[PDB]
């Protein structure tokens, strides 16, 4: 409790098929489940994909503002 503001990871869903142009970024496909750890920038994110830590675009993903997974 009263831990902080940015703690546990955020489960985001790929908005559109994206391919990490560089090693830093990550390549995913619309629908693919992506985990978020921290917002690298206003147009980027910092999480992991298929076991790969890198950057994630905010234009090809939907940052869910819900605590925990949403069954269904």
């Amino acid at each position: 409790g009263s831990s902080g503001s940015s703690g546990e990871p955020i489960e985001a869903i790929a908005k559109f098929d994206y391919v990490g142009r560089t090693a830093r970024e990550l390549s995913f496909k619309k629908g693919a489940s992506l985990l978020l750890y921290q917002r690298a920038s206003d147009d980027w994110w910092e999480g992991r994909h298929n076991g790969i830590d890198g950057l994630i675009p905010h234009q090809y993903i939907v940052v869910q503002d819900t605590s925990g997974p949403s069954s269904g």
